């Protein structure tokens, strides 16, 4: 309400599913996504990749490539058994405060769901960007400023 909270939880298989449906290509180091359909495809420190940066698919936030004139899908897996971790969209660009400094938020979801055994919590939001760049980060203490974020690159 505050901000996006579309929490659901699926199981292992759908993460698998989920990973194999994803539009974004490894741009060497970077991911670039294409098609109208930008379906980003994130998860947050899943037990066993270790803290405190936010995966994407095939990489770890090195940066996000998008064609302007799509409709982005932010699928997060936030399923740290721990910290239900954000995906806020704005500006403020790094670094990153240590305070979650929650500027403006354009899209952004208010900390997703914290799973158990089995159970994989995941929030489908949809945004319409604008071109040049964004950021995205996860408005806990110190996690933005620490490595969770991601330069959105929208051209
Ligand atoms: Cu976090």
């Amino acid at each position: 309400g505050t901000l996006d909270t579309t929490w659901k939880e699926a199981t292992l298989p759908q993460v698998k599913a989920m990973l194999e449906k994803d539009t974004g290509k490894v741009s060497g180091d970077t991911v670039t996504y294409s098609g109208k359909t930008v379906h980003v495809v994130a998860a947050a420190v899943l037990p066993g990749f270790p803290f405190p940066s936010f995966e994407v698919h095939d990489k770890k936030n090195p940066t996000l490539e998008i064609p302007a004139g799509a409709t982005v899908d932010v699928t997060f897996i936030n399923t740290n058994k721990g910290f239900g971790h954000s995906f806020d969209i704005t500006k403020k660009g790094p670094p990153y405060a240590v305070m979650p400094v929650i500027d403006p938020i354009v899209a952004g979801t208010g900390f997703s769901p914290v799973p158990k055994d089995g159970k994989f919590g995941y929030t489908d939001f949809t945004w319409h960007p604008t071109a040049g760049t964004y950021y995205y980060v996860c408005q806990i203490p110190g996690h933005a400023a620490t490595g969770m974020f991601g330069k959105i690159v929208v051209k």
